[PDB]
């Protein structure tokens, strides 16, 4: 249950930031000595709560969905990925033409979009593409911006390799994406250049 | 990655209730037509946020911790289990004498306490015991109250059996607890009586 626990640790870490923020915000509201910050506290509760909703709507499909056969609308996927990009620096350029997407496609695309975002820790553009053609659905996310970089744990996860030294959270997501694309019969590919990275997957459709 | 995804689905489902509540609460604050409920809305945001913190502090150790060697204080565990019992009907009677507990003991006890609570869907007492003796640490939770009941999915999970028809959320927790107690070298036992159930585990210590 080592894999499962690492994924749970990931989820907990992402949710804990905005949840702590709400708590803090409300502590400030009640503290008779911080009345100078009432409005910033109230804004922080509102925004954190929105951040949490966005992260939970996303995590339910990206991580929580089952292997079971089910189509999603790509517009709804755009919406989930847009929600997660709202709370980090890079911008999202979603280019999948609206259409229904099978379940591996859908779990795959959401994960790919976020790995692309977290490859851009000083901003940039994550361009998301996805075409149904030739008995497949083929996804590619291009991340572009300063110091764009797939960390080593991400790359080892995307190849299904154990985690060496590097962070569990980035890894578990990448390995999870690898395992689900392999169980589906497809393949992961990566490109790395100067100020750029891209992550690609195909799956049968 | 089927097991991992089910655990993620569990986590998401538990967190989504109070997070939606906060969102709703704040929608009521802003809605110029529900000003009649301003105080109940504000109370609901405060309480939901507290519920979330309690669930996240608990989930980080119950689910998120690694197999890696690490002691916890039982008082701190009491605190985590108390937090989760705050948001359901049954009451908790923690009887572990304060002492350090190894990692399998600790993941085990937290899970056992909550399974005991969710066995009491119309209230009652979950009594939690835990003794270090004879090269072991041995935990038992007794749930007592009307219609106390280990559901079939819980029992199949506690034995490591696949999930048949029954709910994924109760199951995944029980299987996760089984896998971690087995990887540690210990065993799970269950008792079932009228208006009572108990779940027990030992692990080497
Ligand atoms: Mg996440
Ligand atoms: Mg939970
Ligand atoms: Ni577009
Ligand atoms: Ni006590």
């Amino acid at each position: 249950p080592d894999f499962a626990a690492m994924l749970a640790a990931r989820l907990c870490h992402d949710f804990i930031s905005p949840a702590s923020a709400i708590v803090s915000g409300l502590d400030l509201l009640e503290d008779p000595s911080a009345q100078d910050m009432r409005d910033d506290a109230m804004n922080l509760i509102a925004s954190s709560a929105r951040k949490l909703a966005d992260l939970l709507q996303f995590t339910r499909v990206a991580f929580g969905a089952s292997a079971s056969a089910e189509n999603f609308d790509s517009r709804e996927l755009e919406k989930l990925a847009q929600g997660v990009f709202a709370h980090v620096r890079p911008t999202l350029d979603w280019q999948i033409e609206p259409q229904a997407m099978n379940k591996p496609s859908s779990r795959a695309v959401l994960n790919i979009a976020q790995i692309a975002a977290s490859a851009l820790p000083a901003g940039g553009v994550a361009t998301v593409k996805g075409v149904a053609a030739d008995g497949r659905f083929s996804i590619i996310a291009d991340a572009k911006g300063p110091r764009a970089r797939l960390r080593p744990e991400v790359l080892a996860g995307l190849k299904g390799e154990p985690l060496a030294e590097g962070l569990g959270g980035p890894w578990v997501q990448a390995a999870y994406l690898n395992a689900l694309v392999r169980a589906a019969g497809g393949q992961i590919a990566v490109e790395i250049g100067e100020d750029r990275a891209s992550i690609a997957a195909w799956v049968p459709a």
